[PDB]
DNA sequence: TTTTTTTT
């Protein structure tokens, strides 16, 4: 005859929600009967229909409470506490294990009985992506190994090119894949003091196509970032600890995470060059767009920005044993359906419709 | 007995109120008898007279409680929470369809028994507005589609032309028809990052005054607008989610909305030009001013500015199937109602007067 | 026994008070017996002596309470809430009608039994100010109409002229009449952003001595205001709902009020001038100064710059039907009073003394 | 039947937790059945499996409670209170003796049944560090006693050597062993004071990379460092208290702690030279870079940066009497353990392997 | 039973503790039995062992409070309130008498039977300082009287002479004796406004090492602070009250405190020279330098820095009558104690050794 | 937390 605060907490755990208003807004829906709830009937959203019928009576009494935001705040605190625990006890390999499970859990629905997606679209996706550079699957598996291990110095690859050279949209799917974020390294000095606080608890950090002053001799806007890598001595090795701030109040001490440098094709000297111990580059190879613009759903669905395509790329082109061991059955359970549905010729079809700039579908 | 907090929550939901002071003011009105209420007799506000009798009982107890702003805070939090659920979960088309239901429910009132305006004059508004630029109902439908599918790069159009060319009059009606928001461009980014924060969930946003180059002949300056938009070279398209600031609440990393930029005439970099998947050209038509000069209620009652007038245009022009798929019974009902009083000959009699710069009314 | 919170709230409505400290200070005074209250017996302040005897009974029990500031806080919210509902729902005619009722209430008090100033003196002010310009009375009415209708791009009047042309003297009386506020755009361009925020929910605004540049050719200092108004163009014509700022607060979004600009004879780009309705150029005249010299009681009582003096003039110069229907009864009452109080020989003697540069009384 | 706040307070004390979320999260884990607990079974995290049983019943009741965060804030404040009492009351020698127990605890975990570490690899790092400077153990012992006594003027050590000559490494190891912080002083002269706000209540500081001037004749980029130090004699002499700029807060007043200075081979004023107790020169050596080049696990596991290696070195070389009388017991235990785990030939060969520049292990 | 908040407030008063965490931490220690308390047994900390037995019974119940930080805040605010009362009422003479009573209590502990110090080593310091300036004891007594009478214009003292002439040593001893703060006026003109806020409610201030202009002709590095002191006239003169500010606070108005100024041999404008009462020249004395190294326990223990040392000099040299009346009783007992410990021959032997340049103890 | 501070 009172609200059970624990049931709300369990719902917050099961959803892994951490926004007090989202939690409140969704949980109130359960006060009407699940039996008539159009959302329950039409199978619209997992985070509703999976739970409505369970939480129903408590949601009704919840709708009569007077403390509603208070309950919700404690629930949000539970999930933030859980995250804080995990972020300090575990190591990067378990983190990755879980993060992949999450993506796989999603694919398990998207292409599942909802019919809400056909994976073939993403197959055309991976086919485009694979042609970005040789064995992109292997380039990624190698990058994964690196920034899992977070070994000293071996912590920063690079992407070069001119502008409009894919290195941003590539980084997007990798930032997605990791839970990383990026740097406006060109900022002015006191802004530059406190951009850095983004790095708090981040898996990776990325340099946003850093700019050389006088690069306008190459029509490159002559921003500050490459000079600023002079001051940024040690963060790329990450072998001494630092403090961090977002201005005035948001502060903590940590090691500076690894990640990826990128630049447009300014010059770079040894003192800065070696700081990103590894390098790669890409450039516009317009037929690839000619496929996309004849495969437009790839971009309408921004698939070439999404990390789930990278996971799918890795799934087919990585041997099942290469994975973390515990999950590896799920890898088989997906490998099965790629084995079922695709000949490697049909994989190649897409990759070379791509390589022609021809629309993959035919 | 006691104040039902639930009943207040309902009234806030019903009204979709989200300012705590407005809500408190509204609810306290009901504490007198609805039986005698002048505002009810006057039929002055729907948000009052529809509800006064229903809530009178609970308003009586509400008036005595020593805790009133706590009730109203929780109610306002409920409405904010509702908006946040939808922010994530709705299709863009459903969002737009809700916006239309709201507008149509006002047109019920204005042109209803309240007599508070006459759609005669608003359809003269349609006549005036349809004279602005060709096929205007059709051009609007193209903009709506581009915004609903929200496809990469296919996200922004530019309005360009001299002063008193209505480019902003049009932009204003489009913001209303969506519920969009507006932004400046002529600042250093540091503060403007917070102004951009207004976008933190908006279907549509608009920028004005590129402050482009050239212009010294046109009586126009160059400055930070054109400096800034090209500097964040993708951000307007927003291929990638990016962090965004609001006071007290978290900084939000999200896709930036689609919409419009408008300018008096300057050069446009081909880079920036390529983000504008359309540009549309505006000019004076002094006879339209003369029609307005002979049709001044078109500005006094702000009809020429209203998204309502664009919605009216789309009603009396577009075929019923082009709409969203649930609401079409509304669309049919208004199309029928219109020619209970209009004939296309009289609708052209307005277009007649308009094109001559003659006053619409006879 | 117990404090009645509603009786406190009624007094805040009755007084239209909205500072917590002012409200608290007022109500505490009711604790002593009105039966002896020296303020009552001297009839000093109406907001006291009108109410003391009613509120005394509740004030005694309030005087003991431990909650006091919270009782006051809820009341101040109730008044601020009433203002928001009103500002969102009344027409500008009704708002202005309310303003006149408040001013007329003060006038009844001033010339009541306390009688603390003489109507003879205030009419010298009326004579003095109708003297200041041709058809002064009618120009005032024309401004009020414009503020009431708030016709877009017909929203601002320019007062231009040297120092001691009286433009602030006129503008101050206009501002007291409509209850606007004053702003200073002669600022660093960012400071405008908080500064212009004071217009939130105001009826009218004035900008003071908006500086151009190069005016030292005619001994004027040079400055920013004009160029800042060029930046502010959107706010001026009242096209669309811009938004406004406060410390520790989210923005509020609305049309920006109509208003006055005062200026020395800088140059103006007609691009800007074209956006006024109308202008008045102010031209100093000797006899006014001699008149004031011998009429010192005018300035000490601040008469010539008070909106009370303007209201008196309209009661004199205008026909009854020009005012709104509700107040016309009070208008008739005030016209009736004046006609007992004066003869045109008296008022003509005043204007003759003013023309003759005498002290106004003889 | 009710939550014991005292039991949470014990846990917070025993685990020395000072983050309310870390505390909240881990305590919540205890609600699930201890008898089955996989974390306990896998003996994974000491802070769990040592405690889960004792706290279980109270943790279950805590899971219901409506007030969880308040309990945790009280608990955390109790821990912070302990740090303040200890900070103000202990001798420097006791503070060090605490840090030793804290690290020895962690070693008992690592090389215990948890098996998370291999003591042989850790002994390999000790040899490489020991070869970095002659008589390294006695150098380190001298340094520690110097910090413990903190005899004024006799307070600072100077590390000179070319880049990639290890001076950053050794500083980092020392700083981890003692818990100080580090400072940049190539800043311009003003905000040095805000920088020095860092030092408040720290045990050590390190001045990294102090730029001289004219060193650019040897490509050493010139800057503010040296001449900033030549001001600061009083801070370095440690003779009397100084004041430090915390941002947003008042200055606070204390003895400025001892520390380490590092540089490439800039020239130094005699005035500054005289403040150091002792200079250590560092030089790059081929066999070391070659040995590191082979012995990858050292760097992957960041062995040579970590203070655990220094403690192992002290234990391996130095008599029990040299350690604080209390913890000598743990020293004796660790001596016996290490002796059993390493016959001298093992260590001697490993050190000889370092000398060859081959991998340390054969 | 329930917590006595009164007993906490008494403890906070008697320890004069005004840090909430320190108060909390100290009180918590008492919760264990005083009978066995090792801190009591070893008499390590007076604020514990004097109090543990008294407060024990309440410490237990406090340890069960769910309200602990509130009890502490109320107690701590009682300590803060008493200081505001005192500063706004006490005579400067009584302030000094309080300050001596505090110092005399430390000396009772410090040379107490458990104390670490010995009176002989400290008296060696007194002999050395009496050599530092002719008539040293009288100079101190003159300075103290001047601070107590605080006579306008007749307020400020100048210490002048080359680096390593002991002026900071003497200043620090004086500053401990009286209480006060350092300040640094070498800043640029604006930040001074916060610097000077440090003076708020202080008894003394000391201006560190003000730098002049052109002294590099004598190697003296130039700076702003001399010219700033030109423009601090009313602060120095103390004739009228002034306004002071901190961060994040509104200005505070008071008489600016008296104090000391320290500098190298820059030339002083005759104007500023006129504001000082007294100039004292400090010059190097190599025979002190030779002595000091032979007497290093003075530096090691910071004896020559301390107000404690000065008070021994005063107690030695000056008549009992000269001290403030109440503490004369305590003072007599210290003179008696000192006379027991040293015959004048001991003192003579020491002081002779200093003058010889010989270790102060033969 | 933002605003003032911090910064420039
Ligand atoms: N290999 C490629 N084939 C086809 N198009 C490409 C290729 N590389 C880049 N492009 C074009 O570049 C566009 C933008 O790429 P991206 O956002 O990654 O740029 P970027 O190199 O990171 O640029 P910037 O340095 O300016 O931020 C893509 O949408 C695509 O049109
Ligand atoms: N196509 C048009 N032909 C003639 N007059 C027009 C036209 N469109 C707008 N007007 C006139 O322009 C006046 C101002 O319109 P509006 O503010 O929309 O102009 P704008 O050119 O879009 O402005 P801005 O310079 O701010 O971009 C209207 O009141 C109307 O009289
Ligand atoms: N038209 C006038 N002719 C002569 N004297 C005037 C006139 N108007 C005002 N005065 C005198 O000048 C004084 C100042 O008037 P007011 O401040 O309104 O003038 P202003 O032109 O608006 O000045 P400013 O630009 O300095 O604000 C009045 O108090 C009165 O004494
Ligand atoms: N004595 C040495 N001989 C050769 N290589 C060395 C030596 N000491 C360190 N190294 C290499 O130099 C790298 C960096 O070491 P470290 O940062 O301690 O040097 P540093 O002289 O302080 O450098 P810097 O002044 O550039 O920061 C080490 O990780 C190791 O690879
Ligand atoms: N009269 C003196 N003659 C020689 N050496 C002295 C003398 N007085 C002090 N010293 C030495 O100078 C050291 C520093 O003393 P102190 O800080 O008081 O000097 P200072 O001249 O006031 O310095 P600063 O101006 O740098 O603050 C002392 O510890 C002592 O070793």
């Amino acid at each position: 005859k009172q609200v059970s605060w624990k049931l709300v907490t369990e719902y917050a755990m099961e959803t892994k929600c951490d926004d007090v208003l989202l939690l409140l807004g969704m949980y109130l829906e359960f006060q009407y009967s699940f039996e008539m709830c159009l959302k329950c009937i039409k199978k619209e959203q997992p985070s509703h229909y999976k739970y409505h019928e369970k939480h129903y009576a408590n949601a009704a009494i919840f709708a009569d409470s007077k403390n509603q935001k208070t309950i919700c705040q404690q629930a949000v605190d539970t999930v933030l506490a859980k995250k804080r625990v995990d972020s300090l006890q575990l190591t990067r390999e378990q983190m990755l294990t879980n993060r992949f499970n999450d993506l796989l859990d999603r694919m398990d629905i998207m292409f599942g009985s909802t019919g809400s997606a056909d994976i073939e679209e993403w197959m055309a996706g991976v086919a485009w992506l694979h042609c970005l550079l040789p064995k992109m699957d292997s380039v990624v598996y190698d990058f994964l190994k690196c920034m899992v291990y977070n070994i000293p110095k071996k912590r920063y690859w690079l992407f070069k090119g001119p502008i409009d050279s894919g290195k941003t949209t590539l980084a997007a799917a990798l930032l997605e894949l990791c839970g990383g974020k990026a740097l406006n390294v060109n900022l002015p000095l006191d802004r530059l003091n406190f951009e850095l606080g983004v790095a708090i608890d981040q898996f990776l950090v990325v340099f946003e196509d850093v700019k050389g002053t006088g690069g306008e001799s190459r029509d490159l806007p002559s921003g500050q970032g490459i000079n600023n890598l002079d001051n940024l001595r040690d963060y790329l090795d990450g072998s001494v600890k630092v403090n961090l701030e977002k201005k005035h109040l948001n502060k903590r001490t940590q090691i500076f995470p690894p990640g990826i440098v990128t630049m447009n094709e300014y010059s770079v000297p040894k003192t800065l060059q070696a700081r990103f111990v590894k390098q790669i580059d890409f450039r516009p190879k317009d037929y690839l767009k000619h496929c996309l613009e004849r495969s437009e759903f790839l971009l309408e669905k921004r698939i070439i920005q999404s990390g789930i395509a990278l996971l799918l790329m890795l799934i087919w082109y990585r041997p099942v044993a290469e994975f973390a061991q515990s999950i590896q059955s799920r890898i088989v359970e997906w490998k099965e359906r790629l084995d079922k549905e695709f000949s490697l010729s049909v994989y190649q079809k897409m990759k070379f419709n791509v390589a022609m700039g021809i629309g993959v579908l035919d």
